[PDB]
């Protein structure tokens, strides 16, 4: 449980990742 302050961290940052993996299915068509 060495990440359970973390996951404060993590919340925030997932929210990011969600917007680069669509940022891919844009350039995919090219």
């Amino acid at each position: 449980s060495n990440k359970g302050a973390i996951i404060g961290l993590m919340v925030g940052l997932v929210v990011i990742a969600t917007v680069i993996v669509i940022t891919l299915v844009m350039l995919k068509k090219k």
